């Protein structure tokens, strides 16, 4: 359930995951327009804008 991100994040909301364009996170949770990811370069967990990220195909 891996994605990746298609422009840089900068974490607003309490409890969100901040990554990079083109950065990879493993979602945990898709539910809701905020999809839970855990990163996989540093790994740390937090929320991500579901309209962020694309798989990493």
């Amino acid at each position: 359930n891996l994605v990746i991100a298609l422009h840089s994040y900068e974490p607003s909301h309490d409890g969100d995951l901040g990554f990079e364009k083109g950065e990879q996170l493993r979602i945990l949770e898709q539910s809701g327009e905020w999809w839970k990811a855990q990163s996989l370069t540093t790994g740390q967990e937090g929320f991500i804008p579901f309209n962020f990220v694309a798989k990493a195909n």
